[PDB]
């Protein structure tokens, strides 16, 4: 059935009946409900040894097809049929087909509107793609990566973006960007069990180290690119300084503040996703936009198992420690999310607030549900790690589902 | 691994898995297809009137689940008096169509019930519920007797108590007993000429019913409403609760001096009115049940939701901030200082309040104990993580299952 969906703000209540067009299942059963799981069981994406079973893939590229045309309000015209059958030829005697860079272009696009975590998807039809499917080594790759960090930084005029290496092919082996992001802070574990940096990035630090990279010993010590072309051992690039744009923390009226020494890199490029569209896979396709401001000044900084700076603050701030009833970490909190907006603000570097952010995706839902009868959202993640009930989208019910194309988690390389 | 979800906490990395989720024997709103984790009222549990008499078949399996808990709960699993209890319930229902349970039994499904909510964080009370039996009660006024005495013994001068009164079943073909407030204590709505509410708009609909069944109305923006009490086949009866009943607090701030001239206030007692309560099939339509507030529930939604007192504004004015631009965090900072003169107001007036970090760091205990007790917890991650610094405590960063277990509190249609 479709599900009446209601806002408790307003009032109002729409129909999705978009989710009737999802053909991925999620981790949910009637019995019961995995919506708060941060990764699946299985729903990842196995090994590519073997081709995709023709019948399958040829469904999904059909489909995909079937959604470009509709999008270029050419459907059923002569390009159309012939295109499908080039498709069909193309799989039918060497098992799998190409997308041609119109295709890929759409494709990327409709993968950030199907994500159900993004709340910044108001923007998804500004995206620059760079094809990189004309890439046949690991520093190629470190080229193009360095093209798109320069065009998406603009010297703090943040650019969405996304660069797509070659797709996966039966039984080679995919071309993969071992980091998570392409900036990421080293995390040094040392006597005690402590760690120096971020401690999400420990083992991609001992990666690197253990690949020839000369560690430093800082708390955001900027980590090298390990790339890896197929069926090759991943190499080391470093990425040029004058490329990695960052932001010294400082705090609009707290002196002290900026004596922290706390600072956060501008661009935020994950490259560990994988990019379906149309049955292909797109193991190396790293994307980037700008910042919300709470992933820094909240979840990075503040988490206990990331930089955890609350206490710090705090005392700097003198406030009670003792009790929690004196909330002195909501406190520290919102000083400290304040800082990281001013901070971006002062360095002419993009960045949004969360209650901006929210209220953008809540014209954004309302836009899909005219073009599309609905949208797909994840609520944990869509209302922010701070004053969740303070924005919108806390009293905005959501339904969650998969859509292709799509972008999806995989393996780790090692 | 083992054939059930796996449930991780990202900040300790440690991992379980719930094997409780299998005991459930009611269907969620969620499938494959699409999540619906996130609605407030998916159209499954909801206890629906239906009022010709349920199937026997149907009871008599619900039944027996019931008494098996009840049993294994004591430690008498497959006993004598195990199996003579289960022939004595389906004898029962046999012939009268449906069954009573044993003073002890309510007691047990009572405290289950709590226990089974998936959206309450403070289940690690859930041992400690005092249970008044009020199932001889047989008229509105009797009903009435019965809420003064819940409320007295519960708020007990500011050292709150938890606790629940039960008023008889739903019975064959007859009208059901049933508390028409969603709370015990309710501040009015009234819909103005503008358009707009004077006091709290959540109460605009009771409030108007309480004025069409007789109360005169006040005008203030924190006037106590009266109950709507209701006894088999019969109208509702209006009763004003005694003002030396009805614990408040006025708010103040520890340092703010002029928060106290904003003449902001809150009931002490927690007390829900419209929620039935399910043991072994039976019905309990009119059990309310109380405990005490954790400081979000007031200083964050009450007060501050755009659709509640909205005083965001207000506050922030008065803090002197730019309400002009998101980028201030005004929103964000007005809040906190709500939410610590709420802390601050109760510990003042010496009443029970727990705030949003005490309260998940005690949820987090109960989680550890429920998974060596019952092998899981259903839990509801959007209901458990506070509505302001969420990820700052710690039930962010813990992964949940949520399902359906009985005893169960359940929704129930408005009777009007
Ligand atoms: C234009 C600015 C954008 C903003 C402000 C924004 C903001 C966000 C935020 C706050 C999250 C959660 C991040 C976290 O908690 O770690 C998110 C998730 C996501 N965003 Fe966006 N986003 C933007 C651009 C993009 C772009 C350009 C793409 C891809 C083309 C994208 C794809 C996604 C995906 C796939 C996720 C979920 C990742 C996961 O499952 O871990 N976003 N976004
Ligand atoms: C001892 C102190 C307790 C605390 C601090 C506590 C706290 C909470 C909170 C924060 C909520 C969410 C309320 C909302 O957002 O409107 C909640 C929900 C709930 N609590 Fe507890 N609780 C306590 C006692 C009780 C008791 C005694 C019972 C029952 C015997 C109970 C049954 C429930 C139920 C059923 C819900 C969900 C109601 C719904 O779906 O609307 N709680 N609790
Ligand atoms: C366990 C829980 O799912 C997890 O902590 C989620 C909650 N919501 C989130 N929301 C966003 N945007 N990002 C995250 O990493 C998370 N983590
Ligand atoms: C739409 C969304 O489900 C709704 O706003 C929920 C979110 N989480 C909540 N959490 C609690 N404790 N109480 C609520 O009323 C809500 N409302
Ligand atoms: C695509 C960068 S857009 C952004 N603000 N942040 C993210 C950080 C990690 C994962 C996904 C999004
Ligand atoms: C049982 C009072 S316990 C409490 N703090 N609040 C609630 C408010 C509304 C519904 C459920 C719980
Ligand atoms: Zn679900």
């Amino acid at each position: 059935k479709f599900p009446r969906v209601k806002n408790w703000e307003l009032g109002s209540i729409t129909y999705d009946t978009l989710c009737a067009q999802s053909q991925q299942d999620g981790p949910c059963t009637p019995r019961r409900c995995l919506g708060s799981l941060v990764l699946p069981r299985k729903l990842q994406t196995r090994p590519s040894p073997g081709p995709p079973p023709a019948e399958q893939l040829l469904s999904q590229a059909r489909d995909f097809i079937n959604q470009y045309y509709s999008s270029i309000k050419r459907s059923g015209s002569q390009a159309h049929e012939e295109r499908l059958q080039e498709v069909e030829a193309e799989v039918a005697s060497t098992g799998t087909y190409h997308l041609r860079e119109s295709e890929l272009v759409f494709g990327a696009k409709q993968a950030w509107r199907n994500a159900p975590r993004c709340v910044g998807r108001i923007q998804w039809g500004k995206l620059q793609v760079f094809d990189a499917r004309d890439c046949s080594s690991a520093q190629e790759m470190f080229t193009y990566i360095c093209n798109h960090i320069k065009y998406a930084t603009n010297r703090g005029n943040l650019r969405s973006a996304i660069t797509v290496f070659p797709q996966r092919a039966p039984g080679r082996g995919d071309f993969r960007i071992w980091n998570s992001q392409l900036v990421r802070y080293a995390g040094y574990r040392q006597q005690d069990g402590s760690v120096r940096g971020d401690p999400a990035n420990v083992e991609i630090t001992e990666l690197c180290i253990q690949h020839g990279w000369t560690p430093g010993n800082g708390r955001f010590d900027v980590l090298p690119l390990l790339l890896q072309a197929p069926d090759e051992a991943p190499e080391l690039f470093v990425l040029p300084p004058e490329l990695v744009l960052e932001v010294p923390l400082e705090h609009p009226t707290l002196e002290w503040f900026a004596a922290l020494g706390l600072r956060w890199y501008a661009l935020p490029a994950v490259s560990n996703m994988l990019l379906e569209i149309g049955g292909l896979e797109f193991s190396a396709a790293p994307f980037s936009g700008w910042y919300m401001s709470t992933e820094i000044g909240t979840r990075n900084l503040c988490d206990p198992h990331r930089y955890n700076i609350l206490e710090d603050v705090a005392v700097c701030m003198d406030l009670d420690t003792r009790t929690t009833s004196s909330l002195w970490k909501d406190k520290a909190a919102v000083e400290i999310n304040l800082a990281v907006l001013h901070s971006f603000q002062l360095a002419k570097v993009t960045i949004v607030d969360h209650h901006a952010a929210t209220v953008s995706f809540m014209k954004h839902l309302d836009n899909e549900q005219k073009a599309r009868g609905g949208c797909p959202a994840d609520w944990a993640w869509i209302v922010p790690p701070i004053s969740g009930s303070l924005t919108p989208v806390f009293h905005q019910e959501m339904v969650n589902y998969i859509l292709s194309p799509a972008f999806r988690y995989q393996p780790d390389p090692w």
